């Protein structure tokens, strides 16, 4: 599995996810409303959506894009 690890308007980073981690995840976490940071990689579990986060897990490579 690839997943997106970055994702801006300088480029793009892509990670093969080490053995057991067969997720990727982009989580975006608000700071104020509609304005929110983005952070993405791959997981061997979904990640918990913290305070202010907003988490979508998938399976396929670069799904998190």
């Amino acid at each position: 599995l690839t997943c997106v690890k970055s994702k801006s308007i300088f480029g793009v980073t892509t990670e093969d996810c080490p053995d057991g981690q067969n997720l990727c995840f982009k989580r975006r976490h608000y700071i104020v409303p509609k304005m929110y940071d983005s952070t993405r990689g791959c997981a061997a579990t979904c990640p918990i959506a913290e305070n202010r986060d907003v988490i979508h897990c998938c399976g396929t490579d670069k799904c998190n894009e």
